[PDB]
């Protein structure tokens, strides 16, 4: 399962190139709200899983 299967370009300010890193690692906007505005379903899940790996610097809710 690739999260890019439920990526949401329609609203998302990030491209499919620079979505994964961006919502999981770029602390200047990564976190739960990031995933919820670039991914849905199991993609959302996978994004959250990376963003909140075991610390990170993102903002999960």
């Amino acid at each position: 399962y690739n999260p890019e299967d439920d990526y949401t370009p329609l609203t998302c300010p990030h491209t499919i190139s620079v979505v994964w890193y961006e919502c999981t690692e770029n602390t200047a906007n990564c976190g739960t709200a990031c995933c919820d505005s670039c991914f849905e379903l199991t993609g959302n899940t996978m994004c959250l899983l990376q963003a909140g790996a075991a610390g990170s610097g993102c903002d999960m809710e």
